[PDB]
């Protein structure tokens, strides 16, 4: 049954498409749909989620509905299913789980034991002060090689450890209150449950000073810096590597990428000063906060309680088996994805988004040769780029081998190690082997979509290729407005401020003059600034720096999708539909993917951690740099979506 176009029941025509674009196509499904307690946002997105997520949940019920043998992908999923949603097992077996682990840190004797327990933690897939992993060499992306990388914050940002105004205030004491209340469920005595927060916190909070920004983490080439290991480390000896290695099996290293090298640097003094008991308080409260999933309900509601209502604003949990579908098929989710697409994804969908695709990336060569600012040099170069792109839809040609794995039903938190094991395992393996580049790194489920740099790659999976986005029976106006735009923001990510430092090997090798180049960061800093001057809550400024990125690519996608969309209509007879030109369809498509409602909280946070700015701004602030849209709908000064054309910031 047709799936109609657009969904105009959502749309407000009280409302002027010239004064609030996003609200005259969303503004009626916004009044219809406050959010429920569970839910920290809800919208057209999201609403795609949870249906692929409800069909994921009835492919884990087929698979669980037999009895399989151990050493099947089926046994596995089934168990971690099983076992997940098993709550009178969990509750009766409390903290049980832990105590090993607990007990193994309670046993570290001093600071060189301690680095040799960070190692041994590493070894399961852990990040014991700092994270590692194997990956292509962004200047030689044919070869895997080993990475570090700055501490993982369980706040992620660095700022809410630092940030002095009320709010972030509150939010710090709310964390250590979390804290000592799973230090309590792990059975510690309330001195101790107050001494292990509070140290963690004074951990956690000084390794914070010394990590990057967002903003920094962002830099391509300031976050590249490989080096011979012993360079590095004879040098460097507060944290004694070379034990650290040897222990990780690493000795035969020669080399290695220290991204945050200053992170490392500043963690050389750090760590030969810290009070012992501090750092294994510390190290405490992040295994009972790793563990929180996985224990009794007790750990889960208290996790809530900060994770959820004080950070999202949420006020409830959503049923169980959506966290265990999640937790599944983060796992095992390519013998998942397999089923996946077998089940639902029709073959004609393929072909026709191929076709789709090669037109956008027809278009984004007319554009890029229609370049004034830009000279004949760096467009040669940026056309053998996107002439070079690999093109993945829908699902990998081959499915991940997931024999090794050992799942046997002792209980969720111990298989969940040996998941998490499996997966490091499978990492460390490809260190110094040729980089795999047809991997996918994301599952056919996924209602997702991306960009790799080292392997100049575009992916699409199946999930993604559905209304609102890609609607086989739509006119190609809408079409090219939703997954249009979702595939030319994809290819523009390869020419954003990050992606156009790689050259179409993936390499990262400079292919610009100095002129073109500086242009471009002059246009760039100017986006950054247009955003960072829009409100998204009172006193709080969107991150025109941090969304930066993102924001370039959107810009591109629409720009781009755009021609190809005119492009395809030359010749033929303009035909309105429900009163709408096919101009002004391209745009309310666009508009209808972001429409949702987003608690204040939520607004919060995702202004901290997304690279994405919010719905609300990728559609009332992107499109008053679209000359395109400005037509549409006959914008004029005095209409509340105009921006002086002196104002207006057109990176490509
Ligand atoms: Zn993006």
């Amino acid at each position: 049954e047709p799936v109609p176009a657009i969904d105009l029941s959502a749309m407000d025509t009280s409302v002027r498409p010239q004064d609030d674009f996003y609200r005259y196509c969303n503004g009626n499904w916004m009044k219809n749909n406050p959010l429920k307690p569970a839910y920290s946002r809800y919208g057209s997105f999201d609403i795609l989620h949870d249906s692929t997520l409800e069909r994921v949940h009835l492919i884990v019920d087929n698979l669980a509905a037999g009895q399989h043998e151990v050493g099947t992908n089926e046994y596995r999923i089934a168990t971690l299913y099983r076992q997940a949603m098993d709550s009178i097992k969990r509750n009766k077996d409390g903290a049980a789980p832990l105590k090993e682990d607990l007990q193994k840190i309670e046993a570290i004797a001093d600071r060189a034991a301690m680095v040799k327990y960070a190692a041994a933690k590493d070894n399961m897939g852990g990040s014991t002060f700092f994270g590692s992993y194997v990956y292509a060499d962004a200047k030689n992306s044919e070869m895997n090689i080993f990475h570090i990388t700055q501490t993982g914050l369980a706040l992620d940002n660095r700022d809410y450890y630092l940030k002095q105004d009320a709010k972030s205030q509150q939010i710090r004491e709310a964390y250590v209150a979390y804290l000592n209340k799973i230090a309590k469920l792990a059975g510690y005595d309330d001195e101790a449950a107050t001494r292990i927060a509070k140290n963690a916190m004074k951990m956690e909070t000084e390794l914070a000073q010394i990590c990057y920004s967002k903003e920094e983490l962002r830099d391509t080439h300031r976050n590249y810096n490989k080096m011979a290991v012993k360079e590095f480390t004879n040098k460097y000896q507060g944290f004694d590597w070379t034990t650290y290695l040897a222990d990780r099996q690493l000795t035969t290293l020669e080399e290695w990428d220290v991204e945050q090298l200053d992170f490392f640097k500043k963690f050389d003094s750090w760590f030969a000063k810290a009070d012992l008991n501090e750092m294994r308080d510390y190290l405490l409260a992040g295994t009972i906060s790793g563990a929180a999933s996985y224990l009794s309900d007790d750990f889960e509601q208290a996790r809530f309680d900060f994770f959820g209502k004080t950070l999202s604003g949420t006020t409830e949990m959503h049923p169980r088996w959506k966290r265990s579908v999640g937790m599944v098929s983060s796992f095992l989710g390519e013998a998942l994805g397999e089923v996946y697409v077998k089940q639902y994804f029709p073959p004609e969908a393929k072909e026709r988004m191929l076709k789709l695709v090669k037109n956008l990336q027809t278009a984004l060569g007319e554009r890029i040769n229609m370049l004034t600012w830009m000279g004949d040099s760096t467009k040669m170069k940026a056309q053998e780029k996107l002439n070079s792109f690999i093109i993945k839809i829908g699902y990998p040609d081959k499915w991940k081998d997931y024999s090794k794995m050992e799942i046997k039903g002792d209980s969720y938190y111990a298989d969940i190690k040996r998941a998490s094991k499996w997966m490091h395992d499978d990492n460390m393996a490809d260190l110094g082997k040729t980089v795999d580049r047809e991997r996918w790194l994301m599952n056919p489920q996924d209602v997702n979509a991306y960009y790799n740099p080292t392997t100049n790659e575009i992916c699409f999976p199946a999930a993604i290729l559905q209304p609102p986005f890609f609607n086989m029976d739509a006119d190609d106006a809408v079409n090219y407005g939703g997954i249009g735009v979702v595939i030319g923001h994809e290819m523009t990510h390869g020419f954003d401020d990050q992606g156009r430092n790689f050259d179409k090997d993936g390499n990262m090798i400079n292919w610009w003059t100095a002129e073109d180049a500086q242009k471009f960061e002059t246009t760039a800093r100017k986006l950054a600034d247009q955003f960072s001057e829009i409100y998204v809550a009172d006193g709080v400024r969107a991150n025109g720096n941090m969304t930066l990125g993102e924001n370039i690519a959107d810009q591109g996608g629409l720009l781009i999708s755009y021609l190809a969309f005119r492009n395809a209509a030359k010749g033929e007879v303009m035909e309105e539909i429900d009163g709408f030109t096919p101009d002004q369809r391209f745009f309310i498509g666009y508009a209808r993917l972001w429409g949702q409602n987003i608690r204040p909280e939520e607004v919060l946070r995702l202004t901290q951690i997304d690279v994405h700015s919010l719905g609300e701004l990728r559609v009332n602030q992107a499109l008053r740099n679209i000359e395109a849209f400005y037509e549409a709908f006959n914008i004029q000064p005095t209409d509340k979506m105009y921006l002086e054309p002196e104002k207006r910031v057109v990176v490509w």
